[PDB]
């Protein structure tokens, strides 16, 4: 059993440290166990659609409170899937600006912490990195531009669009 957990409002915080129901918000995904319940991720409710990345669920249902939430895009590669829904997020980081992780760790409260992400080279070019450390479970958790908006995802880099 999978189901996920509002955990707080997208917004950018001004004094941020520095380096079925679908409503909008960031969103604990928790596992059931006997004893216990796991955090194996974080995602982001957004125009009805949850994002979170494939590594976390693998396709896998969620319950969202009394309802269900179904699969419906999913890449290994980009270790990606949305539920009930396309993918939402399309805004991108200008590449030079500073960023905010509004990291949701397990256990923790929601908190953000502004960061420059560095670019990291690759064959398919210039990508940003988010080199910050949190504990397993946090993957997925929102990365943000000035303006609230998610320009990526913990865990996965951010594309660059200027």
């Amino acid at each position: 059993d999978m189901y996920i957990e509002r955990a707080g409002d997208i917004t950018w915080e001004k004094d941020a440290e520095v380096t079925g129901e679908t409503t909008d918000g960031v969103y604990r995904v928790m596992t059931r166990r006997l004893l216990g319940s796991t955090q194996v991720g974080v995602g982001v409710m957004q125009e009805g659609v949850f994002h979170t990345m494939w590594h976390v669920t693998k396709g896998s249902a969620l319950r969202s409170g009394e309802g269900r939430l179904d699969p419906y895009w999913g890449d290994v590669k980009q270790d990606l899937v949305s539920y009930c829904g396309p993918w939402k997020l399309d805004a991108a980081w200008d590449g030079h600006s500073e960023v905010q992780l509004l990291a949701v760790p397990p256990g923790e409260r929601a908190r953000n912490i502004q960061t420059l992400p560095g670019i990291f080279k690759t064959k398919d070019g210039d990508i940003g990195a988010v080199a910050l450390d949190y504990p397993a479970g946090t993957s997925g958790s929102p990365i943000l531009d000035k303006c609230g908006r998610v320009i990526g995802l913990y865990g996965n880099g951010v594309v660059i669009k200027n």
